[PDB]
């Protein structure tokens, strides 16, 4: 069993989901089901880390604040 939200996962577990990320920004079916499989985590926790790790990208990286 697993307690979602706190996250509790590895320096390293994160680190291959950011050489992940930093390759593919985002995941496919099939990418999702080789990565669940090799940090033994959930489509659907993936889902949420990068979910996480593309928030403050595509809702920051540069839009111009106020519109002018």
């Amino acid at each position: 069993m697993r307690k979602r939200g706190r996250q509790t996962y590895t320096r390293y577990q994160t680190l291959e989901l950011e050489k992940e990320f930093h390759f593919n920004r985002y995941l496919t079916r099939r990418r999702r089901i080789e990565i669940a499989h090799a940090l033994c985590l959930t489509e659907r926790q993936i889902k949420i880390w990068f979910q996480n790790r593309r928030m403050k990208w595509k809702k920051e990286n540069k839009t111009k604040g106020e519109p002018g």
